[PDB]
């Protein structure tokens, strides 16, 4: 054997986590210290020295299994979370206890109730806010009785300080709708009203011992349905009394929003007494930022009309998925935020509190991904400028007083193994951890930002590097192709000892939704790794029209027309890959999950002749079935006067006849609250009505993730069988 | 050329019938056009033309003529609900005046309609209430006012009575001359509801949630009340008074079912009741009282049918056939040795004398006259799968004549019958083993009148096709005969090895081995794919005595499962079977057994298909399930409910390839049952195949769905058997 690499990355390796990626997950507490787990240690960023903060043996004497913990800003208390029951993507329920660190014992008086929906410390000190039964409660001291803020909370109808289904999944990517002011004086919150929002009902089968299935009911607005309404409040937590009910000052939306349906899309405190709100019209091409000041003598809030900021688009929607968040200066009279410039690229605009015109501090044919830190002299941000590779990510430092003075902080640190960065800054940005994902093994490092120099390697994944040495791994090839003189990027997971003169089977792995990017420099140990390493399949992905991080010309091209250009662009990509000479074009497949599944289906249903088989997992089948926020963002309204015509023309069903030429596998979890089972039940019924044979698989009580341990392994195995079969692999 | 899948799916080769409805004692109607036929001469005059209702505007689903021949009821806007229940719109056509009635019409969405046995009285059910029309044009009298959707059912059955007790939707029973209307009332107030999604048309944005009161095993059952109203005295001024007939004391002590309703005379009615523990039933004889207007059922006229080894009746206690004076009746009961035979009863006497004997069974009493009782049984040649018509001389029980045995003994061994109003004539229908044969006979001398349908059309076409053949036979297990049948590929060679598919029902009182001629999926598999399709009636199967039928009492998922495995083993030792390629497939109970077999880890089968299978007995209804299992409680039979689940055998599915199929709108076997099978396979990491059918019910019966499922299964099987 002469020590040559003979083992490959098998499906068992993938499903059983044989080759694990180490992460260095930390959480800052001061400007120079952070916490890390092994045990819980406080690490000193300056010297590297660490002392055990909390011994792993301290909560042995407890009684319950602890899911997570949260130390208070002042480090005097720790919140212990147990009895975790998942709800949707972000939401959950849990019991909480509070351990006093200075007394070294559990608070037994005035306990946080069972079935708490959300709990949060103030940014400083140890105030506590939580939601239980859809109502907000505040504890000024962990061991004292809590003041009740709201009294209107009602299951599925009124949500105080937590989000409803749609706001959670599509707007805030969070269950939480509470925001403390910087020093914990104020507590801003949203209230959602789902009174007339229609219910999605579906069976939940539960344990085998449940005799009668459960019907799950969720207020869920499908495209065009009645949306939930939103109200916003601020309460002063320092003027609470155990005798009068707490007074919550309502901040109303600007007049231009109240005119019709709207959303609250962003909350950001500017200072201790100034808060910024962003609102969005249901037709999501117009948004208004309000800046509101606390009035001393009256105790209310005022958003002066002269400080309003309008962001809008003529070619699409506003923001990548919502309007970008402002980053304020210490005085709160200025802010920085990412918006698209004249040539349609997203860049950092510098705004003054009460002037309409902002000046662009970054320029170019690339985009700023996010503003990560702001100090007195520098602003830190992540972008894909380096070598003009949209699929890359680096940290940049821009001088506030000289816009020509831009330094790349990460570009050249490790040019070959590191081209995809994310960052974690200390409380005042004195230190930061850098996180590199690819194209090589993930690497974690710590830095001093004063001189920009590495202090030490946090995690280098050498234990994994050891194991990979003997393994025939795949390679990635990230490159591009010209189409209508526009550059379009693709990535290919290529099998070991790749021969360009040989013909390989090809799997097109697609997402292709608005602002997607499936062509990047990230290192992954996934299903594709196996298919390449073990089965000698090339797994490609392509970013056609509608994909993000390369300007609005590309991203907005699909505006109001989902299921058109991006679908055709995937098809075209496959024609292109064939023309590279190393693809067996009688063995070309396509798969995808969510939007990816929709595109897969539209492609297999298009009678193009290019694809032999495909897998759709939890796909949308028709847009009137999916939620309003996401769908209307790109499709407008499903009404005759708006966009009904394209809603009606862009379904999977009406292409059922075409599936007679392809082998189709269709997978869906019965308890999918996101993309409802309904959607696959309509595809299956259409394929039956035209007499088309297909393969199928439902996952009892699985949701959109099909993410449970056993279900995950079973679907990937099932898909691997289907693919090997379609490609004639033994 | 062979019989193909397309052949079966698109019905290229059609079995012709001869469906008739006796109108009098020498006349019957026959669809074409609708003709009246004389049983004597065979001449026919048209009753109504093909398109007499050309200007009707509605699509006519079914016609129904009144007994006095004066009015025809027309049915349209037919909307199927469950197996037997449906909704419809109606119109009444005056045959004399040649025009539709337009005043006081029958409402839209009527649940049930029926003429009285004589004349033209007409009762219907609408919004769970009973109405009566004396005359087609006159207003209707409202009988009941308590009808409430999903809660109270007057004159119609709820889900469990429709499916498992009466095999019908109607709970209405006219007396023989129409004076009385007897009806049942069902109360579903505390019966839990099965809920499931209905997705409907693509244009429905939010799925429908269907909810049906449906008692699963050991749950709260509907309650029942029995009433009788006098239709001859109906005031349009005062509310109609309904006389309740309460169940006997021996039944009121606990949960019970009304299982049979039979009029004896113009003033005497019999009711059979069954304890929820279905091994005890009581028959009441109730007499109308004149100078009081009530109904009386003496404790001395009660008859008790019970069983120590099992449940009572095949599926329900048998129905009684009364003499004209109604002082005597005949009904099928199991004898001392466990075989079902006819007992003769006296209304007054506790004892009954058996009039038939032997190691075979009476299938049913067909007609009772002054001097003869006619019945069907499987006695001919000791074949439990045969059916012949028998005449028994009432003055002397030893004089028994087989009326169908020798008519055409090669092609005909399975007969059903249809006697005219007074049994003057009868139509014999022969279902196999050759092509079906329909003949008319005179009962005064048993002589044949004529052949009605001989299927010589089909016979011609079938001459051009390489058809399979059928072998019916038995094997001996523990000194007992167990019957099996086999569909054999054409030009069958004993010295060749064939893939074999076991077709399984195997539920209690099932019979899958018989002489019937069938054109079905199995026919295609034997014709085109060269697969033997075998069936086998092991323990728990019917028409062979209690000893075999009651064997699985309280033990579903055991002996009947073990016996399907042994059958396959016996089939292996027959020499012409490739034991590397044996499969099993089954629908309903058929699916439950198929899954149990595949999960047994016997090593016998490579693969199997389970369509809409029961997965565990607590998921299934009370009536059927508790008939065999008792109650799922710790003091009764909880342990065996917990032992007989498909889920518990999930580990063994690693040895087989499994295809698991279910309609999502199945009201009978809830998708629940298959959802739990798959969860279990998932939890132990077994790869299997699945297919759901959106909005299909237990039948998966829609044109396209039907063609889809059979096509999908053919692929699975061809793949399992390495067939191109
Ligand atoms: C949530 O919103 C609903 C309607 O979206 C509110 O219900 C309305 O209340 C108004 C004013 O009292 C009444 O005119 C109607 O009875 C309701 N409208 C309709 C047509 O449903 C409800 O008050 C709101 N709940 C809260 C506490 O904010
Ligand atoms: C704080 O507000 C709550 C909720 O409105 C008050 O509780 C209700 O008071 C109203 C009338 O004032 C009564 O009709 C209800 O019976 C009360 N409902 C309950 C118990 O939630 C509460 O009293 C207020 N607290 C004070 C004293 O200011
Ligand atoms: C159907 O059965 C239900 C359930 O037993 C009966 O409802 C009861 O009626 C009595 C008298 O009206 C009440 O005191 C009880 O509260 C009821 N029980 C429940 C839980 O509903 C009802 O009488 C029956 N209805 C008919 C028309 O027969
Ligand atoms: C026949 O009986 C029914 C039900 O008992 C009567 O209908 C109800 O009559 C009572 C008063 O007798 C009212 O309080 C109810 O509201 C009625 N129910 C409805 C809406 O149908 C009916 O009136 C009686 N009819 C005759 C002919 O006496
Ligand atoms: N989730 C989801 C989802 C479902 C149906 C259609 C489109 C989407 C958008 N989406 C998202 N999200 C994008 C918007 C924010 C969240 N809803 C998650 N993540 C991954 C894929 Br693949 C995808 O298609
Ligand atoms: N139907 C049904 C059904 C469902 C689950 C278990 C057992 C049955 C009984 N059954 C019936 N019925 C038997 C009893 C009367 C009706 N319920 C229909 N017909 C055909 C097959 Br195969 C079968 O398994
Ligand atoms: C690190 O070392 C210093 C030495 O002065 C010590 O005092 C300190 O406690 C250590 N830091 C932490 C946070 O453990
Ligand atoms: C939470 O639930 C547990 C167990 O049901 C109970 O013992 C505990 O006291 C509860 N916590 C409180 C007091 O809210
Ligand atoms: C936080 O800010 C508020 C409002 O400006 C101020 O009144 C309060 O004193 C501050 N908190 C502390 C303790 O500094
Ligand atoms: C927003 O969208 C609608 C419909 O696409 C369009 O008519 C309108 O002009 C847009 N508004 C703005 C401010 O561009
Ligand atoms: C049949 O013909 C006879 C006379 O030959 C006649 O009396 C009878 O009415 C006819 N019946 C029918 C229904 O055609
Ligand atoms: C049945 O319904 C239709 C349309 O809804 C109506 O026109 C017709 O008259 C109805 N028939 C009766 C008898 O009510
Ligand atoms: C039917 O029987 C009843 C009750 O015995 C009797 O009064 C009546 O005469 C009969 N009806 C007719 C019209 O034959
Ligand atoms: C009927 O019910 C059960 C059957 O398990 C049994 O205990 C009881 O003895 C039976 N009754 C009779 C007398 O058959």
């Amino acid at each position: 054997h002469h020590h040559h690499s003979r083992k490959t990355y098998t499906l068992t390796d993938y499903l059983k986590n044989t080759y694990r990626l180490k992460l260095y997950s930390l959480r800052w507490i001061s400007d120079h210290e952070y916490l890390y787990k092994q045990n819980i240690l406080v690490f000193n960023a300056e010297y590297g020295n660490s002392s055990v903060f909390l011994e792993n043996s301290t909560f042995d004497e407890f009684g319950h299994s602890i899911n997570d913990y949260s130390i208070s800003p002042d480090g005097q208390f720790i919140l212990l979370e147990y009895n975790y029951v998942k709800q949707w993507r972000h939401s959950y329920t849990a019991s909480y206890d509070i351990y006093d660190l200075n007394k070294r014992q559990l608070i037994t008086e005035e306990r946080i109730p069972n079935n708490t929906q959300w709990v949060t410390w103030s940014p400083v000190g140890h105030k506590l806010a939580y939601v239980w039964n859809n109502d907000i409660y505040v504890k000024i001291e962990p061991n004292l009785p809590s003041y009740r803020i709201t009294w209107t909370g009602k299951e599925d109808i009124i949500y105080n300080g937590i989000t409803d289904w749609v706001y959670e999944e599509e707007v805030f990517s969070a269950y939480s709708a509470l925001w403390w002011s910087p020093n914990g004086t104020f507590l801003a919150y949203a209230q959602f009203n789902d009174t007339e929002v229609p219910l999605i009902e579906y069976s939940f089968y539960s344990d085998e011992s449940l005799q009668y299935p459960k019907t799950v009911r969720v207020p869920y607005p499908k495209a065009g349905a009645v949306n939930p309404t939103v109200k916003f409040f601020v309460v002063n937590t320092d003027s609470l009394s155990s005798v009068t009910n707490a007074t919550s000052i309502q901040i109303t939306a600007p007049a231009s929003m109240l005119i019709g349906d709207h959303y609250l899309c962003d909350v950001t405190w500017a200072t201790q007494e100034r808060i910024s709100l962003q609102w969005l019209r249901r037709i999501q091409n117009y948004s208004v930022m309000d800046i509101c000041d606390y009035d001393e003598s009256s105790g209310r809030w005022n958003c002066l009309v002269a400080r309003q900021h309008i962001e809008m688009s003529t070619t699409g929607w506003v923001g990548r998925f919502r309007p970008s968040e402002p980053h304020f200066t210490l005085d709160g009279n200025s802010f920085y935020k990412i918006i698209s410039n004249e040539e349609g690229y997203r860049h950092i605009c510098y705004f003054q509190i009460d002037k309409k015109d902002c000046t662009f501090i970054t320029k170019g044919t690339w985009e700023v991904i996010g503003i990560e830190a702001l100090t007195s002299d520098y602003l830190y941000y992540i972008s894909n400028e380096y070598k003009g590779m949209p699929g890359g990510r680096n940290l940049y430092k821009i001088q506030l007083s000289d816009y020509t003075k831009v330094t790349c902080l990460s570009c050249e640190l490790n040019p070959e193994r590191c081209q995809y960065y994310s960052v974690s800054f200390s409380k005042e940005a004195k230190y930061y951890q850098l996180r590199c994902s690819g194209p090589g093994l993930p690497l974690y490092t710590l830095h001093s930002s004063v001189n920009d120099k590495g202090l030490r390697v946090l995690e280098d994944n050498s234990a994994l590097d050891k194991m990979l040495q003997n393994v025939q791994m795949p390679s990635k090839k990230l490159d591009f192709i010209i189409l209508n003189e526009t550059k379009f990027w693709y990535q290919m997971i290529l099998p070991p000892h790749f021969d360009k003169s040989k013909k390989y089977p090809l799997l097109l792995d697609v997402y292709a939704g608005p602002c997607s990017q499936k062509a990047d420099t990230v290192f992954r140990l996934n299903w594709a790794t196996y298919l390449a390493s073990t089965e000698n399949i090339i797994v490609a992905s392509f970013d056609g029209r509608g994909s993000g991080y390369q300007g609005d010309k590309i991203m907005h091209a699909i505006n109001r027309r989902l299921g058109t250009f991006e679908v055709e662009d995937q098809i075209e990509a496959a024609r292109q890959f064939s023309k590279m000479g190393f693809v067996d074009n009688k063995r070309i497949a396509i798969w995808g999950w969510s939007y990816g599944g929709y595109v897969t289906s539209m492609v297999l249903g298009s009678g193009s002749g290019v694809f032999k088989c495909g897998i759709a997992v939890a796909p949308v089948s028709r847009w009137e079935y999916y939620d309003s926020v996401y769908t209307e963002r790109y499709m407008g309204l499903p009404t005759p006067e708006d966009n009904l015509d394209h809603y009606r023309n862009s379904t999977v069903m009406s292409r059922a006849e075409n599936f007679k030429q392809v082998e189709y596998l269709l997978i869906h979890g019965t308890a999918d609250d996101n993309v409802h089972f309904q959607q696959s039940a309509q595809i299956s019924k259409a394929l039956v009505d035209v007499g088309v044979d297909f393969q199928a698989m439902w996952y009892t009580d699985e949701d959109h993730g099909i993410a449970s341990s056993t279900a995950h392994q079973h679907i990937y195995t099932h898909m691997s069988h289907f693919i090997k079969q379609c490609f004639s692999l033994p």
